[PDB]
C-alpha cells in the first residue's frame, strides 16, 4: 500500500457541520542514496501514476522528514507532504 510521495489517507474524524477533510497528508518513505543525500538535488518520484521530481535538502540522513506544505494531497484541497528519508547502503 502507498507508493513514493502519494498516500491515500482520510480525514473525517471529528464534527463541526460539514466535512472536515480539508488537505491530505501524504507520509511515503523516500529511497534515497547516500551520494542523493550528501548533494541534495532532485529525485523524481512516482505519485499515483505521475512522474514528478521532488527536492530533497543537501545534507540529509536517515529518519529525516521532509515536510512540503501543499505538495501532498492532491485535487480541490492542497495537504501536506511527509516524505521520511531512508537512506540506501552504499
Amino acid at each position: 500500500m502507498l507508493p513514493l510521495l502519494f498516500t491515500p489517507v482520510t480525514k473525517g474524524s471529528g464534527g463541526s457541520g460539514g466535512s472536515g477533510g480539508s488537505g491530505r497528508d501524504l507520509r511515503a518513505e523516500l529511497p534515497l542514496t547516500l551520494e542523493e543525500a550528501f548533494h541534495g538535488g532532485e529525485r523524481v518520484v512516482e505519485v499515483a501514476g505521475r512522474r514528478v521530481s521532488v527536492r530533497i535538502p543537501p545534507g540529509v540522513r536517515e529518519g529525516s522528514v521532509i515536510r512540503v506544505p501543499g505538495m501532498g494531497g492532491q485535487g480541490n484541497p492542497p495537504g501536506d507532504l511527509l516524505l521520511v528519508v531512508r537512506l540506501l547502503p552504499h
